């Protein structure tokens, strides 16, 4: 046949699912792709007039611990030896971030040892205990204490889901948000990198390989008849949205979006950092990225006089907007039960598969996209495709 | 003959001769060291009580931009990826380090731009023109301004040089300490790292050939009357002091000491990062180095409630001391030719090269003393030795 597999989707699950079907399996995959690129939210493009990389779908931060994971990117893209740091704004300064004997000495007025700042941690955090926190105000106090709680928080928790702090869930912090040395590497992963040539030419290379047919600008719902009927054994891997495959029959499930107004300053440098949180409320987005300073091995390729930057917005998802983090009110958790029952059961009658962000209604980190992939691949795709 | 070359001194510049001559000339190589151990100053130990690996001649820090040497490096061992970072403890606050828009934020109060911190750094350097200094106190003012330099200048260069900076030459700065971003990365050379199983394990296996051998606690100029006889024709080289290696007929050339004081704490983490400068006057020591955090990959091999740290102490090299850092008077400079005249004599009658820390009076990082002695083996002993 002309395929063996479809894989709607492009974004890191729907590639790794294709590759692996391609050069493990060697069967013939077609993907279909709604958007008129490869990758989904991880592709990123040229800025036309700096040339320099930037992303429209969110900043993309590559980092696992994963070394199966790991080995299997090495083999589409060398990444460089970038580490994601941030800096936190907070009443006109600076802060080193996350909260650490950095933030503690520059919020507090002096340095505090390791020793020191545990106890200082334990006597600000001493009000609230952590068994009897109603909501996330007091969940996080309870644990860092209220100067910083207000200072480092709270509206930037307000901010990023549109909703007073006190009304949202105790269980959204699960642990201590302090360190207690001068280290602030903001991730804790053993693997961490920047695609060397941007994630466009990562994700192509995935892609690319003598077994797979791309089809961009295409909509699975406007083909899907034409296409199984070209090949009816041929299953397919759905990463779309799991409540539209299904009609809204059960309801429509509920995301944050997201809104990003990018700039070119004339300027060659804006804030310094890659990142730059803005902790106080007066200000409207969360933080703003400087998108040069994610690869500083490319500087001679970067203008001297110019820097794109971009502000980021949060808010909830309507009509038109890019769906980006799943809500999980109880509402949401119930109608996702009922979709994952239609789901398992169009699988077993209509060799459909369910994966991805948002095939599944969940958040998946690049490399939890990959890893659910492989699993898929492993666990359901080789049996299937025999 | 037992051996075709006589290596005195086996740092990484005796080293590195040894074991090029050995493994691309298949030469026997004898390596006569005075101490008890190879490896010269960048030998490291295990601390007794907690297992901690520690220097006692200095901490050690590999970084460099010259590939063929970082290669070289790495046949002999593999190399964590440690960044250097450090701390300056200024007034009771650990300020980011070296200067850059982290520093200026925390000193002048408020947040600069990179744009608006490099107009501060105008007006607080305008007093004095560079052109115009006639010591290091004026230099480092006309480039930075007399607040920082007071700050995080003055008093640790006088404990450095134990000499007021009036005093020093205004060419001891060269260029514009003041970074206008974020990155407190310490050096800025594209390789760096720490050897993974320690500096002793490395600089064991450069040794580790069936062409060498090497005697320990064993000094040259008690045996090189007995080991020359044995075979006439071998050439030596000698990284050992090039004053005594004349019997000082030229007089002794100056050079700074260091004194360690090196203490086991009872507590898990004294300062929270491996460095941190002591930038005032009331601390007699430069900076304290807290090595557990030089490898923090090795964390649960280490002590939970234990640390060695280690003080720093500058001063001037007497007769018994370590000699580690060439003072280079004009009246050194000028002893300094004499010596060069009578080593040039000696390599021409007596086979005798002179190279390394020592034997040039001359600082060398590892990665330089590599680079001189790869040099000297390609330039001169490739032909003594045919
Ligand atoms: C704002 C944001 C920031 C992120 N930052 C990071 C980060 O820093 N680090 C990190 O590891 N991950 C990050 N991620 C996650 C990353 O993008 C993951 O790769 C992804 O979210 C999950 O994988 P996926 O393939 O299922 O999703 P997607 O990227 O959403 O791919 C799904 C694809 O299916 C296509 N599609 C949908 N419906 C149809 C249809 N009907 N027909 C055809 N094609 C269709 C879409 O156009 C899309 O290309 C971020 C995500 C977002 C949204
Ligand atoms: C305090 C200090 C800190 C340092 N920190 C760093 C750092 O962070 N990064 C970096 O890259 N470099 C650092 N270095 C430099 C590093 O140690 C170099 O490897 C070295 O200084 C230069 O190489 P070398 O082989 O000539 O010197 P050495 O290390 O001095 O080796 C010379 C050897 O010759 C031996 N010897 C002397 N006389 C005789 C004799 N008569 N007979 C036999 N043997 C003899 C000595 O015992 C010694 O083992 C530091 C050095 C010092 C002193
Ligand atoms: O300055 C800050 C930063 C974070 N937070 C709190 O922490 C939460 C998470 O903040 P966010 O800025 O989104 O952190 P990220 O590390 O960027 O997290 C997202 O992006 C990461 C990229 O890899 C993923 O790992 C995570 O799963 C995903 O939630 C916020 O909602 C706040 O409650 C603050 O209060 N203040
Ligand atoms: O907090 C500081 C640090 C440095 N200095 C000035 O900078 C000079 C150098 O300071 P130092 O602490 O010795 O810097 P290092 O980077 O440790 O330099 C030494 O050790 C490095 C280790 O790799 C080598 O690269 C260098 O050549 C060698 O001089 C001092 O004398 C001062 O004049 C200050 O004024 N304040
Ligand atoms: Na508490
Ligand atoms: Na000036």
């Amino acid at each position: 046949s002309d395929f063996d597999l479809i894989v709607v989707g492009s974004g890191l699950f729907g590639l790794t699912v294709a590759e692996r079907a391609a050069s493990q399996l060697g069967k013939k995959v077609l993907i279909v792709e709604k958007r008129s690129h490869l990758g989904g939210n991880a592709y990123s493009e040229a800025e036309p007039e700096t040339g320099i990389e930037i992303h429209k779908y969110g900043a993309h931060l590559f980092h696992t611990s994963n070394k199966r994971v790991w080995d299997y990117v090495n083999q589409f893209t060398a990444f460089t030896g970038y580490q994601h740091r941030v800096f936190a704004m907070h009443n006109g300064t600076a802060y080193q971030f996350p909260m650490g004997l950095g933030l503690i000495n520059q919020f507090f007025g002096r340095y505090y040892t390791p020793d020191e700042a545990r106890e200082l941690i334990k006597e600000q955090s001493a009000e609230i205990d952590s068994k009897d926190a109603t909501n996330l105000e007091e969940k996080a106090i309870s644990l860092i204490g209220r100067p910083l709680y207000e200072a480092f928080i709270r509206d930037y928790t307000a901010k990023q889901w549109q909703t007073d702090p006190k009304e949202l869930p105790a269980g959204n912090i699960t642990r201590l948000p302090v360190r207690y040395n001068f280290d602030n590497r903001y991730f804790n992963d053993t693997y961490e990198g920047l695609p060397v040539d941007g994630y466009a030419q990562w994700l192509s290379n995935m892609a690319d390989h003598e077994n797979i047919e791309v089809r961009l600008d295409t909509d699975w719902f406007e083909v899907r008849e034409d296409l199984r009927a070209q090949n009816p054994e041929a299953p397919v891997v759905y990463t779309g949205p799991l409540d539209r495959y299904f009609d809204y029959s059960e309801g429509h499930l509920g995301w944050r979006t997201l809104d990003f107004e990018t700039e070119v300053l004339n300027t060659g440098d804006f804030q310094g950092t890659p990142v730059m949180n803005y902790n106080d409320a007066e200000f409207p987005y969360t933080r703003i990225h400087e998108f040069r300073h994610f690869h500083p091995e490319r500087e001679d390729r970067h203008p001297k006089d110019k820097t794109v930057i971009m502000k980021e917005y949060s808010r909830f998802a309507e009509e038109g907007d890019e769906p980006y983090y799943p809500i999980n009110t109880p509402s949401d958790r119930e109608m996702l039960f009922k979709y994952r029952e239609l789901a398992d059961a169009e699988t077993e009658s209509g060799k459909v598969y369910f994966g991805g962000r948002l095939g599944t209604y969940q958040y998946l980190d690049m490399h939890m996209a990959i890893a659910s992939a492989l699993s898929m691949f492993d666990n359901k795709l080789v049996d299937a495709l025999k």
